[PDB]
């Protein structure tokens, strides 16, 4: 198959469906790549890696480790083509995920609180979907998000859902915190130490959270378990993030110590576990 | 002199000098309207009142302050012997150095090759910065664009046109960016009793964001600014000052100011001096009481 | 439980003890008041009509009583409730405070001092009794504190720990000043900029301590860190006053930071302008 092509099915499968998360769209666009395409057994493990990174015209940690996910659990006469089968089974696997987590953590959102989230998120808008159809009386906060301002499409959703929502700029975190019971967010990728890289501005809601003691959740799912270790924001690849200047990342990092719980489909998590859980995940045969 | 003047003598004053601190223009445009203002001594009472509040027609809390201080420091045949008009002047005199004051106490503050850290625009911030470059200190900047206004922008521009470095960060980028700044200077549109400080969206985040890191965080601020309030939490800022400012959807959170608690403050520079939050009230009484 | 029996409920609970403070016995009050309203039903309605009986409380315009009746239900965030484990753990906490104070502040009344007291006040007399008890020798002189006159009450209560002390009156403390090593005296209320309102004399008593540094001492419980910062006279509630050929007659004047040295609290020395971070840390307590 093309690179051109390769983008061309890639972004057409989140045209299609907005309901699908980026790297579902990526593995998937891998899975039809893999079918379309034999020869030097080297040009297979090559090619397809040679094109996670071409579809890497995202910048999306979660379509790097989506992918490096996928091409791991395909692997081990040039019938090997098994891994098609293999590929279609993990593409079965995590399209169960959200619904696990949206329910994993339904004893955590409880009635009458007043929620915080930071911008869009599919995954949270399930977690809190399966809330309302469960008929929890909850409010909502969520800020606007620059410079996308995704957190307004995020509020004309919840309003779709008959829950009660208000926007706010982001530079009103700290100001609107004392007015919530909780803060839940999603995560483009959660890292070795359970810190996570997300939508800019996650990390400063993080600490202001952290300031004045509100739980902050995550719920994301586990094809979004990166291998990386930050400590810091510098520690973060450029790749993910993109006299007078402007600097417009995309993502910051929001450390261990600022995330209370990792509601994931493999289960509610504490930062600290996350590591063991990766190894265990990749020991999964 | 009536209210469509007033407003628009005192809109003058600010578009003839845009530097000049809202609340100088507007003790400045109370001064012309005590000047003319042809109505006994109570009568000119509440005159100099039923128009100080005309122009909270900026929902600022540095002209209510200021006009508060203003009206206080100028009261007490006698008629027309009011001295009121001299005293005025005084003040007016006075409340003028003290931004220079503030830029002398706080660039000492800045060390030789430090990333300083700021949030949309302020004018005394700039003064400061300004009294930076001419003690040859090299630094640079990292402003917030700061919505909804991008006052941050205007601030980043000035600073290049003064040749400092300066970077524009979006608002939801503070908590990414604190980790390359060396200390955070931001000014206060007020100072509260406990000392706190009143100020643009936006504010509160950078503070908490700022103590986190253990990044200084100074407040630069003139004392006509300090304002009689002692909020526990940000729903204890008067509305007046934090709406028009400058169904089941709801936007119905714009507010323009936030709070800043005493604890997220390492120190604030006055003209009164260099004081840490709880040395605020002392100041705040003798300054309400000088008289 | 009605406004019938909260008055009398509360009446007799100094009835039953005079030595205690107002702000003690109507916190007790909201106490039993709370736990006898079971006829009422949503977590809000409790909330609620507590907030009716503070008011009715305020039948005793000390500032203590509203002061601590606020900071009670403060202290307290279904029609099955915890809240009455704050109350009685409040109630626990404040009745600390006066025995705090006089085992931090005795510890600084030096051998052979004099000191110099207005009128009467339970906290300045527990803390002279620790003192005794310390073994430590001074002598004390008490204005007789019109109109009242509580200082002669004062004088007695301490003439029968064998303190020796001398009434003088209240026009008398700025000639009597010049022979007191330090002042202690109580307060009816500690305010957000570290001053204090207390029995009409004690500004006065400042201000003569101060031109001859005579340090000043206050002691005195957090229940009576009060919401208010007044610039002078003028600005203390009447609801605490009583007023600004006439006459007048307040019960309380005010005295500024300006002539306190330091406050002595269940929340340890203060000097005046730290009061206002411990007062915000007191009242944003639950969190």
């Amino acid at each position: 198959m093309d690179d051109k092509e390769l983008i061309e099915y890639f972004k057409s499968q989140m045209k299609e469906d907005p309901d699908m998360a980026s790297a579902v769209a990526a593995i998937r666009t891998l899975l039809e790549f893999l079918k379309r395409d034999e020869t030097i057994q080297g040009l297979r493990a090559n090619l397809t890696s040679a094109i996670e990174t071409l579809c890497g015209v995202d910048s999306s940690v979660a379509v790097s480790s989506g992918g490096e996910l996928f091409l791991r659990f395909i692997s081990l006469s040039k019938c090997k083509k098994i891994m098609i089968e293999r590929g279609e089974l993990f593409l079965r696997r995590i399209s169960l995920s959200r619904n696990k987590i949206a329910d994993l953590c339904h004893t955590f959102i409880k009635d009458g609180a007043t929620i915080l989230t930071h911008a869009y998120s599919r995954v949270v808008l399930r977690v809190l979907e399966a809330a309302v159809a469960a008929k929890k009386r909850f409010s909502v906060y969520v800020t606007e998000s620059q410079p996308d301002l995704s957190g307004k499409k995020m509020a004309k959703a919840l309003c779709h859902l008959n829950v009660p929502v208000t926007v706010v700029l982001d530079a009103a975190v700290g100001y609107i915190m004392e007015k919530a019971d909780l803060v839940i967010v999603g995560a483009e990728g959660v890292v070795e130490n359970g810190g996570i890289i997300n939508k800019i501005g996650t990390n400063q809601m993080a600490v202001c959270a952290k300031a004045q003691n509100k739980p902050f959740y995550v719920v994301a799912e586990s094809f979004k378990f990166v291998r990386l270790f930050p400590l810091n924001q510098q520690d973060v690849p450029d790749k993910f993030k993109y006299d007078l200047k402007e600097e417009h990342p995309w993502v910051d990092y929001t450390a261990p110590s600022l995330i209370t719980l990792l509601f994931t489909d493999l289960g509610v998590l504490t930062p600290s576990a996350v590591s063991d859980e990766l190894i265990k995940l990749y020991l999964a045969a």
